[PDB]
């Protein structure tokens, strides 16, 4: 059963059908938006019906289209005509061809393609402690009807329109970077001996929901005890349009039970899973959708393409493993600083997959809320 | 108008005020860091506020897909309590007394002294051709607030803290004593006939921006021609912690093509001024600050104190005048020889020398 | 039968005879090099013959298409004249008698500030180049003309690469056990590891009785115990190369469950013989020679800068505990000890080529 | 112009062999095959078979003490085999110019052979004469009795050709060496850097050796000597070793305390430089005029070096004579080596002049 997402305009004149809510970016290419518009022929008599794909960065408010939104920047706009029909007006995908058959003769196809220079779905609502405002990158699919007045002013009524907020979701490319690895050593004041920390991850790209095995090697040649080893997944968010806001938040944390006594070395693998589920507080962190929606996750790592200015991504999201060592007789006595190293990794969704029609269930596009 | 440098914590609970960005080391003693912390009493209710001075050597940089590798050694750490007041700083300066008056109650003094065994501000980012990694000696003044609970679980909150990267700048001492010319001579025998090179400087210590008069005296009793004379100021950098990196870079150069023929002598005085300004490329040379900052200069000569192991200086910086003579060899020979000598000198900043009217300025140093 | 080691110059003008290939350093003093040079009087007419003792640190090897890079530092040089002649040992007096009237004595002494024979050829996985400390005894002839123009002809010379071998001193103070203990808290409950050796100094070939005592008051299980002899090598001239290699190992699968304690004594013998791979380890001679052993522990003398030793060699017992954690954690600790040769103590002479015997696989 | 053709005739005049060259080019990628023609007297080869063999052999001694065959190949020229038409223009042209009793042969070289190398020891040298020889032999076989065939010497003719090493299309990285010495009681180093313009030099080409002495010592570098040393390793039958100076240059410059000199000396390693032609690896006999220094051996990937018979390599040796040193603070020389390779440069009918194969003497 292929689930199809539909939304109908206030005036019932235009209905939009999409195969998915979420379209895959796997770096090499992006999945195009293929769907159909079902028009009521009586209600579109002498009208033109279009479908637009808009990518926009917004800052100040929670939607690209709200009265007195502090700042909007359009990253991409594309528009096609569905009605009256253009060319052969035959489908291009099996989904379209199948939907046209299942829905009848007032059904017209549209295909809107994504370019390679766009970010993925990223948005952020600040927590009470955070300076800076709500911002996001939204993807709007809008089917709307236009008509002519005798005074020579075309009209685009809201009641004749349907807008869907789709997600552009980051899935992994064919390859991945070298095994992440860090070495750090500290010689404390009045010490002749190093505290050595080595950190390794199994791989460079992890999937949302996948456990991250952080292997930690503390070599303690000091007379001090490592009292605690904390391993964090930190999310780093840089708003790079309108306002240079910066967020760094723990989205996963594990504290080892082992201490590392003087003149000894411990090697240990801690497993973390960075998940929105882990976080009571869903504000102050880069998400791929609205806080109130259930299908909303952590933002995937931004992947900047060669020779694309990072500013047109709007919000930069990166992840790192932070290993923090609490050392006895140190904080207050010999340092006012932390003992930590970071290892960067990328977090995204898994690689994508590699005769008769399908059986269609219809569902309202509106995403499900939490509880 | 005395300019005062202020910086405020993310949470606005703690603000730090310093008389200067740069504290003078003149060998005999180092200028202490005297300043005040302005605390918001509502936001530090039942908290302690401290100020630390940390000197640390660091080695390692962030390369993409290159293994993360870092080394830090603390060369000095000191901490006083500013709030609630106890007079940890043991006494008062006029600057503190004046700033307390101008800023209100909730203003509390701190004094952190430097010892005599520390290097001065030295750091280095490698150029593409250079083998080793970014390293430096940093001086951090940090004002931070702790809770009664933050001391027990060792998570001093970042938003309640403010850190300034000050410079420890090398000035010459007073009572320097009268100064010998820095001079040497070499006899290069070529077919048992001497090419004599004497190099002389006016003095041994020069100041940043001061012209260096290099007198070169070539006495050529050989049958060969000195075809070319190059005079350089070379900076020599030895990283002496974690990794034995070595850099030698020209920071000033003068080339005459004026020639010294057989059985003749030339004396020539070239003036060179070693300046960071002269260098398009600001990487691969020891600086006293970040490349991107405007107030950044060439590092001063390291001054190792009696009975201090040079390794605790982290980066050794020295300067020398290099004289290169291109010598012809015998007429119809497709190639010539080059002889060179060095004269060391030291490069540093000059000897040092009712309320005031205070202008307040963000600590952040100006970019280029 | 006292075996005497001889070697002759290309031109047959100078022949050198030594009592030994290997001279004993027992810390208090070093055995001096006493030998004789046999000259052909026809071929040395109006020439001077000298014998030099050189100790030198060397760094660098010959790699194809890799930039040639070498460093040499002489740590000691001494020279005496043997011919024409200018104390004596019985060995010299006896050899002079047995060899004839063209035989002349030399004595070269070692000072107390030198390392012992240490060298290293890197294994494929190792960064850093071949390096070593060599001891050369060289007999050579100069002409009345060679002193005026700084040339010494190679054919008139003969060089022996002797070893300076580290032995323990005599009348040594009695030895404390080499022992440490660690408490590894896991959820605020201690895993205690004690490691103890019978003594501080062991001899090459001597078994090392390592007593390991795990007291496990944790809720976790010690799944596995590894006990190693590790050799640690620090090149402290020219390049700060670092090598750490297992030269002996025992791995029990013996487990220590929660709220229990196990004591075990393993015997290890750190030997070059144990190691198929003879590269990447500090040796007292060339890999290809049969008499070659593991380097002895470096013995730095009071107020001697360790850098003039060239290569620092130390040994330690490493204990690794695999501990459960639901995979597992591994904790490890070291106990240092020193490894060297035992305390030290006419004839009929057999003559033998100095050249050391290779490994007839 | 005039293509010179090398001919030799059998004692009995029955078989004559014609070659385009005395010397066949090995340029690493491939080796030039031996293409020639045999002219038979049809009366004197009536009912006989004529063959041509290419033999490569290592020899040691002067019966030869030791011989090892490195390669053997043989073709039939007479009676004619297949079409019997030429394969090269040289053959086709020679057949036309010489007549209908002329038959072609092609003998190919494989890639696993050394080049022409031989050595006659000097009086001071231990070890005997040895070399790698390349023989082209045309001979007739016949049968008078059914129990055997016979190979008479008078019906045969042998040429000793050279396999000459010419440079490949590529070249190794620029040769470079650094050496430093701390003398006993000297805190301070004597540094020597050596560089060559390139990795491959040609016979007769000047070698610019750039020498950089940095003298931080209180001693004087009194002399800088630069040698081209030839190193010869006999790797069959007897492990003989020769190292000989084939070129030497001494700079006039001294390097005084706390100074540095950079200086380029030019050397040309040539057999001509050497009065003594014995004890050095040559590409031919001492007595012949066209004889040169052996080219550098080029060992191919996965070929055991022993089948090369004689290994020849070249190096630049730089020797520094230092004051107050030899006798006082060392019994040793101050020197470094930089390896390089030495070989020959990268590599209508014609009008034929005929010449006896025998090489010209000095
Ligand atoms: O972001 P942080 O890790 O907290 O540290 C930064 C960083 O300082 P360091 O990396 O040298 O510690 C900035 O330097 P850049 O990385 O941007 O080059 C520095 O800026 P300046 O050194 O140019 O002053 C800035 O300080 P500032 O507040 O002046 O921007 C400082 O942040 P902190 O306020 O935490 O020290
Ligand atoms: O390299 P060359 O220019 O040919 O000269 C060398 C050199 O002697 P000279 O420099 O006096 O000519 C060798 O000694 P050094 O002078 O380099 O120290 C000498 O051998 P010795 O080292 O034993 O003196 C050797 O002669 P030999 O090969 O007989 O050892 C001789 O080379 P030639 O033999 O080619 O003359
Ligand atoms: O010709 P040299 O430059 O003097 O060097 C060789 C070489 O010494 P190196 O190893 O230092 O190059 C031999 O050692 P290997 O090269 O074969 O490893 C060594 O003999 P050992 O192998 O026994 O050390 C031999 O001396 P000898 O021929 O007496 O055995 C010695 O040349 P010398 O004969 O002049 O010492
Ligand atoms: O032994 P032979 O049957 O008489 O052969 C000789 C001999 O050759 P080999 O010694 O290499 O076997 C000559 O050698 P040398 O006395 O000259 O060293 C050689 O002389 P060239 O190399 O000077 O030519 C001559 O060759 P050729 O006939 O070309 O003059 C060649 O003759 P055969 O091959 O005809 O016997």
């Amino acid at each position: 059963n292929h689930v199809i997402f539909k939304k109908i305009s206030r005036d019932k004149s235009v209905t939009i059908y999409l195969g998915k809510r979420d379209y895959i970016d796997h770096v090499e290419r992006v999945e195009p938006v293929d769907g159909v518009v079902l028009v009521d022929p009586e209600l579109v008599k002498g009208k033109r019906v279009y479908v637009s794909l808009t990518c926009a960065f917004r800052y100040g408010q929670e939607d690209i289209d709200v009265m007195g939104l502090s700042f909007r920047r359009d990253l991409y706009f594309s528009q096609v005509q569905v009605f009256p029909p253009v060319g052969a007006s035959g489908a291009t995908t099996r989904l379209q061809e199948s939907l046209i058959k299942k829905l009848g003769a007032n059904t017209y196809p549209f295909l809107l393609t994504f370019p390679d220079y766009l970010p993925c779905s990223v948005m952020l609502q600040p927590a009470p402690q955070d300076v800076g405002k709500s911002c996001g990158v939204d993807f709007e699919i809008k089917a709307f009807a236009t008509h002519s007045t005798d005074v020579e002013e075309d009209k685009i009524p809201k009641k004749s329109s349907v807008r869907l907020l789709i997600r552009k979701v980051q899935h992994a490319p064919r390859d991945m970077g070298p095994q992440p690895r860090a070495e750090a050593s500290w010689q404390f004041f009045m010490s002749d001996k190093p505290l050595r920390l080595a950190v390794s991850l199994s791989k460079e790209i992890y999937y949302h929901g996948e456990p991250i095995p952080v292997t930690v090697a503390v070599t303690n040649s000091t007379e001090k005890t490592v009292k605690k080893i904390k391993v964090l997944v930190e999310q780093v968010t840089n708003v790079v349009l309108y306002s240079s806001d910066y967020y760094i938040k723990t989205v996963a944390a594990e504290e080892a039970q082992e201490k590392v006594p003087p003149n000894s070395s411990l090697t240990k693998t801690l497993t973390l899973v960075p998940l929105l589920a882990n976080n009571r507080e869903r504000r102050g962190i880069a998400l791929d959708g609205k806080i109130k929606h259930e299908d909303t996750n952590l933002a995937s790592s931004t992947i900047i393409k060669e020779g694309i200015d990072k500013t047109v991504m709007g919000i930069l999201v990166s992840y790192q493993i932070k290993v923090k060592l609490t050392v006895s007789g140190l904080l207050g006595e010999l340092t006012s600083s932390e003992v930590a190293t970071e290892v960067p990794f990328r977090l995204m969704h898994p690689q994508p997959e590699d005769f008769q029609d399908e059986n269609f269930v219809f569902e309202e596009f509106a995403r499900q809320n939490l509880k």
